[PDB]
């Protein structure tokens, strides 16, 4: 894994000075600076004829180092490419599966590889369209007992559960070829607003505990990686893998490092945490929750 502990993790103390410091505008900055350098892989497979359909950005290629490849088969004319990213989690290879939002064309492709990835909790961070900006197809079965075949994959609706900041839908895939079948769950965050970032991030906090919970109660009943999406599968995404990887730490050795943490980030998931609101949203993000845990002296 690319996250491991430091080097020159910081202190919840040195996190405030380290904010003071530099306030608003000197993370605002900071950020300027990640954007400034050179993207360390390439996106040849991405730019590449019958694969440029199967992206819902124009400039948001995915890595070809990092990509996830589906073992796709001869001619049915489709290939091996999806808009999805490996990305390692805290002392962790492989933790989450940063893609963009499916579109029509890609229902299938995306399902295939739920299936062939073993994925067994899916997190979605937006809603079929916001501000008028469509950011995500209607992929799965939504109402109860509902299903949709994706050819060889039947994927059915067996609940869901409306919460306060999240919503939860437990889905049954069947692969007709193999004759199997599994149960995935699916969520999908509400309270991310349609402009800018939260003004608090305990809800998110708090849906990332549940979704922790949830990939955990699943593995011991099968680590299967998460998959993660938003729009573009880097904004959004980025900040919920770069928050979970830093409150990760955070918890086990007590230090954290944003720059380190987004920093590594993109070099598997290209352009992750894509304005500088959301970067400062990270550290405000840490800061929040280190004062309801009540580890901040004003
Ligand atoms: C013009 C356009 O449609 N692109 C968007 C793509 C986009 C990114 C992020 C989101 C999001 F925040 F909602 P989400 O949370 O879902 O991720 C939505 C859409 C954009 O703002 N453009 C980006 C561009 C991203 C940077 N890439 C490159 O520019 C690039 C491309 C190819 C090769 C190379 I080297 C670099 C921008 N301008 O901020």
């Amino acid at each position: 894994s690319v996250h491991v502990p430091g080097p020159h993790a910081m202190t919840i103390q040195e996190l405030v000075d380290y904010v003071n410091a530099r306030q608003k505008q000197g993370i605002y900055e900071e950020y300027e600076d990640i954007r400034r350098e050179n993207p360390v892989g390439t996106f040849h497979c991405s730019m590449s004829p019958g694969n440029l359909e199967k992206n819902r950005y124009g400039d948001v290629p995915c890595l070809d180092q990092t990509r996830v490849k589906l073992t796709k088969r001869s001619g049915h004319t489709q290939t091996d490419y999806i808009n999805a990213s490996f990305m390692d989690g805290y002392k962790q290879k492989n933790a989450y599966i940063g893609t963009q939002g499916p579109l029509e064309n890609t229902y299938r492709d995306f399902w295939l590889m739920v299936w062939e990835q073993k994925v067994l909790v899916i997190v979605m961070t937006t809603r079929f369209e916001e501000g008028g900006r469509r950011k995500c197809g209607q992929y799965w079965p939504l109402e109860k007992d509902s299903r949709i075949r994706f050819g060889f994959l039947t994927v059915t609706n067996l609940g869901v559960e409306n919460m306060n900041h999240y919503k939860k839908t437990t889905l049954e895939i069947h692969n007709t070829e193999e004759r199997q079948k599994r149960q995935v769950t699916h969520f999908q965050f509400l309270s991310w607003p349609d402009y800018g970032v939260p003004s608090s991030a305990a809800s998110l906090i708090d849906f990332l505990r549940v979704v922790r919970n949830q990939q955990s109660l699943a593995v011991s009943n099968m680590e299967p990686p998460i998959v993660v999406h938003c729009s573009a599968g880097i904004g959004r995404t980025g900040t919920f893998c770069s928050l979970d990887i830093c409150l990760a730490q955070l918890e086990e050795l007590g230090t954290l490092n944003v720059f380190q943490t987004v920093s590594r980030m993109r070099t598997q998931r290209a352009f992750s945490i894509q304005t500088p609101e959301q970067y400062y949203f990270c550290y405000k993000a840490i800061l929040e929750f280190a004062e309801k845990e009540g580890m901040v002296s004003a």
